[PDB]
């Protein structure tokens, strides 16, 4: 049976090729986690298709009806095999779904237009003049609604209650809202998308202080998946032959326009 | 019952309370993972007992013999039922023991005397006036006999056939042939105890270059364990809750001598 991947359009792990109108099935796309795809259905042996989520979110499970949506949904009510995404491994999920050792290690941080007066997120905490938020439905938002520590909960108490809403539906909703507001709107997202985005034009936007956390993204499967152990000493022998490292080279610096 | 917990002395992760022939049980050591296992022990609500692994050993498997020593091997035997220290996460060990997701996220690095003029592992594998090697019987040395790329299998090339011996038994040998060799040895370590080190009296070496890989440790327990699950699921709570990073910055930083 081929296996049904679910993965998420979020640059640069999953986009569209140039040219993807006159190409059918995998081939339309390209990116870190489609050449991560690929060698891990290599290792293990098996067929493929990538699908988009489509609802175009991570994972969160709704407090009313506590139903799970996004990537994990597809996951934990069979709709998809397995998830290949910057997929953030959390407590909360790693109860209904299982997750590889991590493929990539990161963590939250701060993103400034630039020439913006902010270094660390207490800068942010101090001030009102310039507004930040974070994605929506993500690890990143629910990192802030959750921590006890007195700068994260100041700035948390802040973004929940702002008018307008600082939260955004995509990461490229955030960054085009930090490049738009002259300096007044700061992002919190992963690192490795600061990275990222700092290295593409109009290199307008710079990431800035420490990360606030640590955490890692993993492969997930559902739990009593035939594929998850084995899709676990995948993720392990490709970082140990230097595959993973390899590949953020070539997505996120070897592409650089800075 | 009690849960045998095996661990090794390497500061500063567990080491002997300065009097502990005063003290009994748990109570003679202290260290990051000393603290580590009281919560996770409080998390998953178990009594335990802390346990020196005998031969002073991380866990390697002996080709021809087949026997696994170190921790993991007294994991893989039944001496233990649970293994809490700086034990990294690999496919080999993966593929006999289980291992949480990982409580530090970490890479090999290059310690060197201060005034070494080196500052990449380019420049080792491109002189031979400054001697270096590696923890020997460790994950470290693997990555070295195992890589395929260019310069580490350069690096790996020298080290195995360097006479004396440039591998050391114990990270306080490595470090005691980097302070004494006048800038003649670079040590290979990883990350976390190097930048350990480094805030150590007399404060003579140094951290250079960036990290070789990426890898974790993980709290490791035998295959098939009943603790394997809540164990886990304990890292990831206490790392969303921040006791990770609390616990580094006690025994990294907070008590720096430089
Ligand atoms: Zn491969
Ligand atoms: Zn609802
Ligand atoms: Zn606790």
């Amino acid at each position: 049976k081929t296996v049904v991947v679910t993965t998420i359009l979020e640059s640069p792990y999953v986009m569209m090729k140039k040219n993807h109108e006159m190409l059918e099935g995998n081939e339309r796309y390209e990116g870190y986690c489609v050449d991560l795809a690929a060698e891990i259905a290599k290792h293990c042996g098996f067929k493929y298709k990538l699908t988009i989520v489509g609802d175009g979110k991570y994972g969160a499970r709704d407090a009313d009806t506590k139903i799970w949506n996004g990537m994990v949904g597809e996951l934990v009510y069979g709709k998809a095999d397995i998830a290949i995404a910057p997929l953030t491994i959390t407590l909360v999920r790693e109860e209904v779904i299982d997750f590889s050792k991590p493929f990539m290690s990161l963590g939250i941080s701060i993103m400034i237009k630039k020439g913006t007066p902010i270094e660390s997120a207490e800068d942010l905490s101090k001030q009102t003049e310039i507004a930040y938020g974070t994605l929506d439905s993500g690890s990143t938002k629910e990192f802030f609604r959750r921590s006890k520590i007195a700068v994260f909960d100041k700035m948390w108490t802040y973004m929940r209650s702002a008018e307008p809403s600082v939260f955004v539906r995509t990461t490229a909703e955030g960054v085009a809202r930090v490049r738009k507001s002259k300096g007044k709107y700061a992002y919190l997202l992963e690192s490795t998308m600061n990275e990222y985005i700092e290295q593409r034009k109009p290199c307008d936007t710079m990431k800035v202080g420490g990360n606030l956390d640590s955490k890692g993204y993993g492969i997930a499967t559902p739990k009593g998946s035939s594929l998850g152990n084995a899709v676990n000493l995948a993720v392990l022998k490709l970082n140990e032959q230097g595959l993973l490292d390899k590949l953020k080279n070539k997505w996120w610096y070897d592409k650089g326009e800075c």
